[PDB]
């Protein structure tokens, strides 16, 4: 990973992450932990230069994702629960959380996603209480 210390830090944890470079068109993934490829069943071949959104699939709810998009938009940390799909089709809870990695100007260099795999018991009480906003 662009050897960032925070990014260091989630490789001793084995933390589930990846890193997307904003300058390329998309937004795609230009690392990815060897947690996030046995959580998600992929090869890193198959995931370096895509966007994280092949994750996605019918039972995602798109309010999550566009959550997200908005959160990215506006220049925000961004934490969300949502459904996603394994190259099996098998599918999880993923607790997302996404920081922006910024210079000494405060230009993004690279996002940083870190992907919690959560119960539907804890991906339900996470849901309704987000809803009490
Ligand atoms: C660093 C990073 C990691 C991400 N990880 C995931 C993920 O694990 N699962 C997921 O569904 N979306 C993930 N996303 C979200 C998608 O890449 C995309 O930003 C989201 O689907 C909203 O954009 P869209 O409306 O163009 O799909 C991640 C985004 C970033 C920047």
């Amino acid at each position: 990973a662009m050897d960032y210390s925070l990014v260091k830090a989630l490789q001793t944890a084995q933390q589930n992450f990846v890193i997307s470079d904003p300058s390329i068109p998309d937004n795609p993934i230009v690392y990815a932990s060897q947690g996030f490829l046995t959580l998600t069943g992929y090869a890193l071949s198959e995931v370096l230069g895509r966007n994280c959104r092949f994750l996605q699939g019918p039972e995602t709810d798109p309010k999550a994702v566009e959550k997200v998009r908005k959160g990215l938009e506006r220049g925000e940390d961004t934490t969300v629960v949502l459904l996603n799909y394994r190259k099996d089709g098998s599918t999880f809870w993923n607790q997302l959380f996404i920081a922006a990695l910024r210079d000494g100007e405060g230009n993004v260099v690279n996002y940083l996603g870190v992907q919690c795999k959560v119960s539907e018991d804890y991906a339900k009480a996470f849901l309704k209480n987000e809803e009490n906003e």
